[PDB]
């Protein structure tokens, strides 16, 4: 299968105030198709003046948007939902080109669940209420949940348009304008989202999109004095940088969704076909590039051998290939530099004495040699001090760890600075709830993995995050509380 | 002269291992109140391990068992109100007429409020489909740290520790080095009430040391800070660069008081007085920009002068004293620099503007109650928080103008309006960019009412039901009862 050269797209511009506009930075970058190594597009990088221009546009649009009725805002966000449903397949193809994730994932998950969250928040806008508190017959307090104003979202590359929707949906539903910076690795679908919002009737300026580099555009947003909140999804290290600068510049509210090393606990009474199916879904979806992945799989010592056989069987079914083929369920990694990092982790697994159950190398041959492919990889005989066990790899690398008793596995599951997700496989009522209640993670799955309903707040304990996304609480967290006391009695001064 | 004050770790006073001490002064006399030990890095580690142990005991108790213990501490605080207030007056220089009526009363009010809410702390349940549902738990963060300020030492210790403890956490509290004494008393009271050892530890020290060790510690899950913007930026950075902690910040402001054209000017003047000269002007929420209509400005100025002439500086333990020295001479030096800038920038000095002098005043950092008028928005005294007894009066002409000018600041803590008009009151308040808004009053902060800043004045809130919840972390749990589908 040849004659498959794809030409590059038109140069991608910034989106400010309901239109595409040239950056004033004079700088551009390129986004690559990780399946081919070909340039997808040249993209303009927002400079400091561009960020200033976006903030003033956002301030102007926010005023229009917040003065509307609640239901007028709901109807506009619902119209964007309708367009996203209609354009699901077109957007999924673009996301696949930009990220390397199989169309079988992007057409089923990325836009579907992004729009699910926007649809959820659209319906909740009229239910955003303050409080009233009587103090005495002559005085009472009431509160308003006011927009923060202009907020910024900084996206990650593994779920580009989904992250854009999960950040912008509650921000807009709460009456804010959002300036969104997509990952420089994956800028394309965020620009499509901006056009869709405008087409749905969103006032100009309420969702502006500034592609750029993290050290530049991202920093300018975290530093801007008129941005009230930053929401960041990305790596633990970059999170530390964003959180510091948002403080050291102007005191902003913050949300951070970072990575993890999430444990999957297989109990002694688990069905091992179910356990293996869960472990597969917790490690090899999106080629292992998922923050919540269950990359430390704890198996009772007495079941380890049988569990390894069941994992080997299922790994052998994984279908790498043409990302637009229906039956493909595994893609290359997002970039060649990322593959180099994943390969360094795999080599450290080998050199530290873990047993390679399968994989451990790049894929080779016609069609794979030009993509950033890593074979699905499983290490076993792992110990808690190994680098591959302690550190997030963000590739298709499962670590299997044996354990003897429940107290032990809880200790070892929690013995980490991460705390994003966790799960248990057990048919037993008491074991399921008892174990989960003791795990130090924000997102816990019993006898499943990976579902993230719009209703369910998600985020990390410890170094895996600050704040939450989704759920009613995240609509509220994009407002700020104003307390107002009405004193109807005579005011007494002591002077 | 009090005994040398020790650290409070795990239900007892313990010697610090830093080898370091500092002194706290009586700001009215210059006398040394106490030598105080400073917590070192190992002391902070020890306090954290103590807090981890106590937090486990505390969180395993029933909700009502926790509620009863905090209520016992309230009862003790009510009984010791006057003794604690007198110590607070000695440490801060604030009149006993304030500390015995406000500081402990309202600190204990908030503890009492949260004690009763512990059993109402609930998660959620969300059905997805017949075969699957989600439930959430509001779990303790674990060990949290509070960093207090010197203007309301025990009140701040109570407003931070009450929701933290009620949410099932242990708190390590670092008082201001200027005012460490009542926080140590509070730790003893909590133990006397039955608080498990380790759940409230108190570490006096310096900001450059003890405070930094707390923000850096990997096993502290949240920092709550009250103080100045400068220290706040420093605390915010270290908490991020260390272990990604949740953060709350209660900072200063330059809050506007808007007097409307239909306001009674005796009421307006009384509100402006209370918004500027309580605690000798050392209050973050003070209404230090007083906007008055041009046509009423002269009459308002006269009414302010009449009330300023009533202020009673003197013996801080006398019933009728209602004005104290500033907390320190270095702080007075800064306030005096602001007063000088008002003079040199062309504001009109209506009254005050100098130190108080004479027997009884020369040994304290007293500043006369000071009022500038004819002020403009570009003046330093208008632009910056002074944190002393300095009111700035600003003329305005129309409502749209005064809203713009009130909001034209990066601060955003408080605001207020004086008007008998229904539409004017709500219409103006809804447009102001401040978290704490008072109509026809100033300064009341009910336990039920969330308080904190917009913009550069803060992150997060204190008090209200929401602050109990903000000292928990949400865990979402999905129960999948249907058959799990893998695509592999
Ligand atoms: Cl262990
Ligand atoms: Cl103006
Ligand atoms: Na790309
Ligand atoms: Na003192």
């Amino acid at each position: 299968h040849h004659h498959h050269h794809m030409s590059r797209m038109a140069e991608q511009q910034l989106y400010i105030h309901g239109k595409f506009v040239a950056a004033t930075s004079g700088k551009t970058f390129e986004t690559i198709n990780p399946a081919t190594g070909e340039v997808l597009a040249t993209v303009q990088a927002a400079g400091r003046e561009d960020v200033d221009r976006a903030v003033k546009s956002a301030q102007q649009g926010q005023k229009v948007w917040a003065a509307m009725s609640a239901m007028a805002r709901s109807r506009i966000l619902r119209k964007a939902v309708d367009i996203l449903r209609e354009r699901n397949d077109e957007l999924a193809r673009l996301e696949t080109l930009d990220t390397g994730k199989p169309l079988s994932e992007t057409a089923a998950v990325d836009i579907v669940t992004g729009a699910d969250v926007l649809e959820y928040y659209a319906g909740l806008i009229p239910a955003l209420e303050g409080s009233q508190i009587p103090l005495r017959d002559s005085s009472f307090v009431y509160t308003r949940r006011e927009p923060l104003g202009v907020v910024a979202g900084i996206g990650a590359w593994n779920y580009p348009i989904q992250i854009a929707l999960w950040k912008s949906a509650p921000a807009l539903a709460a009456g804010n304008a959002m300036i969104f910076k997509p990952s420089e690795v994956t800028p394309l679908t965020a620009l499509k989202l901006a056009e869709i919002y405008r087409e749905a009737g969103l006032p100009d300026g309420v969702f502006n999109v500034l592609p750029g580099i993290g050290a530049e555009t991202g920093q300018y947003l975290t530093e801007h004095p008129d941005i009230a909140k930053i929401s960041f999804t990305g790596g633990v290290a970059s999170g530390k940088k964003v959180m510091a600068n948002s403080a050291a510049s102007s005191l902003k509210e913050v949300t951070m969704e970072l990575g993890g090393k999430s444990p999957l606990i297989i109990a002694e009474d688990a069905n091992l076909d179910l356990a293996a199916d869960i472990a597969m879904m917790a490690n090899f979806y999106s080629s292992g590039q998922v923050c919540t992945n269950g990359t430390r799989v704890f198996v009772p010592a007495k079941f380890k051998a049988e569990f390894e056989h069941k994992i080997l069987e299922r790994v052998g079914r994984i279908r790498a290939g043409d990302l637009f083929a229906d039956d493909t369920n595994f893609g290359p990694l997002v970039s060649f530099p990322h593959r180099q990092n994943v390969l360094r982790y795999i080599e450290s697994g080998k050199s530290e004495g873990a047993r390679l159950l399968c994989g451990g190398d790049v894929l080779k041959g016609e069609g794979f040699d030009n993509g950033a492919w890593v074979a699905p990889t499983v290490f076993t005989d792992c110990t808690d001090d190994m680098t591959i066990v302690r550190e997030e790899i963000f590739g298709p690398v499962m670590s299997i760890l044996s354990y003897d008793d429940e107290a032990e596995v809880i200790r070892r599951a929690n013995a980490t600075e991460y705390g994003l997700a966790a799960g248990v496989v057990t048919p037993d009522l008491n074991r399921a709830h008892r174990i989960i209640h003791q795990l130090e993670a924000g997102i816990c799955w019993i006898n499943s993995w990976g579902e993230s309903p719009a209703e369910m707040p998600v985020g990390g304990y410890k170094h895996s995050g600050i704040g939450r996304e989704n759920g009613v609480m995240t609509l509220q967290s994009y407002t700020q509380v104003k307390s107002i006391q009405v004193e109807m009695g005579p005011f007494q001064s002591i002077f």
